[PDB]
């Protein structure tokens, strides 16, 4: 795990260069065509690419989970879901299945602490049926959480040998959103009333409760937010841990990772304070809806592209921002030159 | 030109609802798509979509046209640029043409008044060589306006006959920033100091010199900001009048548009002006890098899905929102349902 971290690539400068020249070249005024063109810049600068903005297979990881803080009372939604909806995830009738369809690229949902028994056509990667109760401990262990980051790592890396070199990461779990603000918390430093959200339809009466059960699973564990690992066995979860996992194996294989939503920001906020190598390789997609949405990406220094007010979850975001991602690419590839046209600007 | 006015039909409240409750009963939690249910309900309201969100072929019409303004330097790009780069449209390098590919859309090069020889492959809708310098007399007659209007539409909605569904809108034309904010400053009552932008890269220090000619062209034609079509022929242009004539002959044909930039949005305001009942077929793609942008947005009461800082034109932005609107097909077309899998929320 050290050794991965450690082995995190660094952006190749000769390559930005070398891409940045080429998109002011381009039959258009210079910068006119503004993030499409940093974006084109930033994939040029992942070595996995191999010094050009490109998209081969794509992919887009979903990590389920359980969470024992649901019996605390902070989502509506009945626990059993996460197991149904995962199944139905293997059926394409989802919302991420749909959308991810829709972008060409593969749906690929991981098990890693769903509390039902196994689903047939769903990766295994269990390490628990659910993760502890935050609110009165911590979710797992420190090891526990070392491990599935590894596995996951390795997992991610290996997708890229298939040929996949775009990555969207996503999750499912009823609950989540709880640690997934106790997490934001924790990494920003502001207090659980401005993180806290209503989640997947929590009544406006209720959100009182959830903020207390934040505030308590920060007291009683005392997660050290300069420790990402520490954070997240303490108040996140198998599916937060899995996400961060992702981002470490994509960065560690020099590959680009679509976050999608509030889910997503807070394990991107752990995946940085673990190794701010990762950063380069994190491209937001959307704007969640989620009250601590722009807490969690002043912090991470982001701009979604899209701004839908999506909060579904599961990838559906980043699913939807892979066009984006290939728009890029073709402008790069495709475009004529203003020398080639005879034409002379300021 | 009023029968086309007066036969545009009104958004199918009846197909709206049961768009509503297909939706509301997807897997997935009520409203938790935000506003791709919300774009998926508008499309079932249009009439040309048979009660339901789909998309067949796609279309860019691109308007290209001179201006008489030109000459008070206001634009650093060499007025023969608008000539060259239509060409280009006809070979599939430009930004659009690269775009409208990836999305699958077919590009329609229309030159409403190029000052320079006709471009084959061009369609051919030239009013005059250039509209006349606004700075010092209306840009055309009130005739040439409605005539052009008029003749726009009807290629429009017969485009609808071959199948067209979806029609995204753009323009070509150096120093046509000028006009549009003049436009915006109008029928916003703003001044023009509030909407008057860099346009294609001009340089800060001439930005004062664009200001005094928008400020002089309101002032010497004084437009009626009640009567879009004289705003449109005293302080437009031939292109902007052009992206108006697809905007009323795609909701005369009950069909949905996207929106582009700064210079559709001041088209946008001239349309909704003119015929209010257009305003329900209007769909924004991106929030344009121009200066006024906000403001025209404002009183169009529209917030762009796509924030990529683009200031191209060309109808590039209408092009990189075409998945977008297919993706709120896609989901409701392809998602599953809750009931189907038994599960049950508050
Ligand atoms: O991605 C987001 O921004 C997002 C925002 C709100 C809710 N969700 C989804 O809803 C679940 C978390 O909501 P909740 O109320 O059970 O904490 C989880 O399974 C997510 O997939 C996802
Ligand atoms: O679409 C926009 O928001 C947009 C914003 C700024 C500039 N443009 C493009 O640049 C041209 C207008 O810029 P200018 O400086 O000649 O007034 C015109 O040909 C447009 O296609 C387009
Ligand atoms: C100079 C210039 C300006 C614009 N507006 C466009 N579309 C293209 C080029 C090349
Ligand atoms: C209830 C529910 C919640 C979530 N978060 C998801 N993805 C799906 C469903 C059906």
């Amino acid at each position: 795990l050290h050794a991965l971290l450690r082995d995190i690539p660094a952006p190749d400068a000769e390559a930005m260069a070398r891409t940045q020249q080429h998109i002011d070249g381009l039959l258009k005024p210079p910068g006119s065509l503004g993030r499409l063109e940093t974006l084109a810049v930033q994939l040029a600068g992942m070595p996995g690419l191999n010094g050009t903005p490109q998209v081969g297979e794509k992919a887009v990881l979903v990590m389920c989970a359980d969470h024992g803080v649901w019996d605390e009372g902070v989502a509506v939604s009945p626990k059993i879901v996460t197991a149904i909806q995962a199944a139905n995830m293997t059926r394409g009738t989802t919302g991420v299945c749909v959308l991810a369809a829709q972008a060409g690229a593969k749906v690929h949902v991981i098990d890693v602490g769903i509390d039902a028994e196994p689903i047939p056509g769903v990766v295994n990667m269990r390490v628990a049926r659910g993760c502890g109760n935050i609110a009165v401990g911590p979710a797992m262990s420190r090891l526990q959480a070392e491990a599935l980051l590894l596995e996951v790592s390795r997992y991610t890396c290996d997708l890229a040998q298939r040929g996949v070199t775009l990555f969207g990461v996503g999750e499912l779990g009823m609950a989540n959103t709880t640690p997934a603000a106790a997490m934001v918390s924790v990494f920003t430093g502001s207090d659980a009333k401005e993180v806290v959200g209503i989640g997947a339809n929590l009544p406006p009466s209720r959100i009182d409760n959830k903020v207390d059960v934040v505030r308590r699973a920060i007291a009683i564990n005392q997660p050290n937010p300069r420790d990402g690992i520490d954070v997240l066995s303490k108040v996140g979860g198998f599916d937060l841990v899995g996400m961060t996992g992702v981002m470490l194996g994509a960065a560690r294989c020099g590959l680009p990772v679509l976050l999608d939503g509030f889910l997503s920001y807070s394990a991107a906020l752990a995946a940085c304070q673990i190794a701010p190598a990762v950063r380069p390789y994190l491209i937001p997609s959307h704007f969640s809806a989620e009250k601590g949405a722009r807490i969690a990406l002043a912090h991470l220094s982001m701009e979604p592209y899209l701004h839908m007010a999506m909060r579904l979850g599961e990838g559906s975001g980043a699913a939807l921002a892979m066009p984006i991602v290939e728009a890029a690419c073709a402008m790069f590839h495709n475009m004529g030159e203003l020398a080639a046209s005879n034409i002379v600007l300021p």
